[PDB]
């Protein structure tokens, strides 16, 4: 069998197996608002409460995984900010200090540094040049490693209010990382492949989640995850 | 647990779990090879269904079920094109190729009408397009969407890549009657993806048979059509 | 991911992924009755296997598949007694009943005999022993293994509650070829467990099928044969 | 897909998923040690419990969880005998080991009163049953079933086999209430079974902690208590 799976289907309010940080949490309805809904500015992460080996430096080997969810960003108006992500980080990496909206609270600066140790797969919403300088002139999808500044990112044909189903799989062998999303109100996919070596950017521990935050509570929407499947494998 | 789900990182000669119609075999190698590899090189059709058949929907509880499947396929061409395409597909349990089927059908379907006797669901890697012997095509390599018909109800522009491997991942959604096409060349980063709306209870009998079927109409423009591994999960 | 792993809940008629051998089959309750239960009741044997072989060895690698099995299953008797029992087995793929197979025999042996040609892992839940036409059973309702014989080179007393639903856990541990067979009556506490050494190996060819059998030999000491649910994983 | 389902094949030292409190740790060689091995030899006591909480019932929709476990331990004792024993638990999240609790309560209870504030189920494999010291005890070792108290409502004869590897399947059946022992030892076939009906939403909390807990009281009569191997499953 496979080291680790596990799935949510709903979540529940006070769940002790999810490590709320910030604002995030989950409403009576069961879905993780890891961005707080009332108004006002707002970071939140959510992290599986277990860490999981993601590369053992014993063997050399380097874990697959695979993971799915479900998320709704619904904008006041037709516009909103800044964004969700789904992100590996160092076990029981709390938020950083100095860290801001635009920075789904995974960063300190914009700076590309190799202690940051993050990987992270951002549904950015806000690519505003006045605050985000780095982001391109769309919503987008981006892999994000130990930077903000995207490596690779792809148009994200973002639906106001509508739910999208993600599959982002992770496959050792040719260290692919693949990001599938889709709307299935209208049919409406994007995607996303790029290459990263876990072993040369992550630590053998790692916590897995969401992030996701408001920098400008005049431009608000939601960041509601409705279900979450994760699978790693040695 | 889920009602079922299988894994091959790889196939051996003669597997006795998979069902090979036409030309359709295991190498040496491990690979399953839909479509024969000889030099000389010929015309050629085959299918690879799971020998078990798989309970797609339930007529007692109204219950339809939910899939899942990966596969990783090469398709290499001698010149810089080739024909005909592979495909991945649901058909009535144990359902066998079609009298007078051809390599553009592949092995599908008898004909180009849409019939819905035919009850045959198939997500298709088109490479041949010719207006000449495939009117129904758009002007480039394609994956399509194909529901009783070879003339797929949506498509979208397939940037393949000789002899390159191609990791893809098929998900229906019952739910939402979601049929996504994830598509991605690990080499060099190329994706092409497309999602439809597709009632499986109203296209397929409650037991299906899964697979693979692909074909070769010219042996002038020979390619390969091979399948490197498979996963598969359902639940109703 | 694992192999192989499937999962029935419950059965529906006429199964298309079950294949019946014999009298098998299953009623519109859901319930897999291997042996026959009719009006006037009479003789029989029965047989139902999953339709997909499995690879219990490669041998290419050497490798040897690890496999866990759950079932439950209940024995009704008309009288406080019945015959002849139910077993759940491996033998090679697509394998069929034997020609003078008997009740006593569950529809898996020809005779009494040993021989290593038969290919046949068994555990029996055997409920008839008398001496006379069962001579090969020890004196008490019991749990067996068999390995290419009737004759089971392990047994151990099995408290029967007739009626009562029966939970089993089987598991196959290739590293240490332990075999461990766990049940337990939820109605009462009821457990009774018993293990053996078995190399699959030695035994069976790299392709087996998986299965349940049974049979009635004398209608006038009728009991049912029943399975309700049925969950299975295999791994190499 | 199941709510949770973990698999350990081996353990590594310091390993970040499971929660060490006492004594407990992993040796270089992977094993889990939840009770302290040194040269000279001393009082120990230990608990290893999985990192992340695990939901065992809903009390918005009612459901309560089934589960299933198995791992491999082995209990070597210097002399012919040892003590006190090991334990598999399911106490509340992230439960601390209690205020003077001794070896004999395997560092689950702070004394042999039955408190239903305790919320503790565990199964005990227990090796030291004096009198004197361990009053609640029958006179053997035993495997019991404990529900808030180390006096289990439910023990069985267990034939240890020092240095002895076991392996151990432990399933909870949420809709009979029904939990299941089986315990074999691959070595000799020797194999031990005992089942009992439990309502774990009477006795425990929505959230739960999984996990190893065990003790040595008298270091003169010293034993180990490592395991091997864990796998884990639960589902609502
Ligand atoms: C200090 C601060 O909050 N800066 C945020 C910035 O991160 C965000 O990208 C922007 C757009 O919403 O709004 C700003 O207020
Ligand atoms: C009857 C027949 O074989 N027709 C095939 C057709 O299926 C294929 O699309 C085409 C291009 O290879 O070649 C034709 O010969
Ligand atoms: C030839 C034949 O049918 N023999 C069966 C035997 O297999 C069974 O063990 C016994 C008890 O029911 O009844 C006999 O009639
Ligand atoms: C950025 O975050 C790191 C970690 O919290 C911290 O050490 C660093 O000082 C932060 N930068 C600032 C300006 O606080
Ligand atoms: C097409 O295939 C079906 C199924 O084999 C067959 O009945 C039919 O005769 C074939 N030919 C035509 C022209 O439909
Ligand atoms: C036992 O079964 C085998 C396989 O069907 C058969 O070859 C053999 O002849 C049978 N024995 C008898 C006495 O019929
Ligand atoms: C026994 O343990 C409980 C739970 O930690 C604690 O509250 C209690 O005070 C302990 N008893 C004694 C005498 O310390
Ligand atoms: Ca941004
Ligand atoms: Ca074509
Ligand atoms: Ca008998
Ligand atoms: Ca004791
Ligand atoms: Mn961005
Ligand atoms: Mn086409
Ligand atoms: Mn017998
Ligand atoms: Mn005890």
């Amino acid at each position: 069998s496979d080291d680790l799976s596990f799935n949510f289907d709903k979540f529940v309010p006070n769940q002790k197996n999810i490590i709320f940080q910030g604002d995030a949490s989950v409403s009576t309805t069961g879905v993780l608002q890891v961005t707080k809904v009332s108004t006002t500015t707002s970071i939140g992460r959510a992290l599986y409460a277990a860490p999981i080996q993601i590369w053992d430096s014993i063997t050399g080997k380097v874990a697959s995984f695979a993971t799915s969810f479900s998320f709704v960003v619904k904008a006041d108006k037709s516009d909103g900010v800044d964004g969700l992500a789904f992100f590996l980080a160092p076990a029981n990496s709390q938020i950083p200090s100095g860290s801001s909206a635009g920075m789904f609270g995974l960063f300190s600066s914009s700076d590309s540094k190799s202690s940051n140790q993050i990987i992270a797969v951002e549904f950015d919403t806000y690519f505003g040049k006045a605050y985000n300088p780095w982001d391109p002139d769309f919503k987008h999808i981006g892999i994000d490693v130990n930077s903000i500044k995207s490596i690779k990112t792809v148009k994200w044909d973002w639906r106001n209010g509508e739910v999208a189903d993600v599959v982002i799989t992770y496959r050792a062998p040719t260290k692919s990382l693949t990001v599938c999303l889709s709307y299935p109100s209208d049919g409406t996919s994007n995607i996303i492949t790029a290459s990263v070596d876990l072993k040369a950017i992550l630590p053998e521990w790692v916590s897995v989640g969401f992030s996701g935050g408001v920098g400008n509570a005049a431009e608000f929407e939601t960041h509601d995850v409705l279900s979450w499947y994760f699978t790693s494998n040695l």
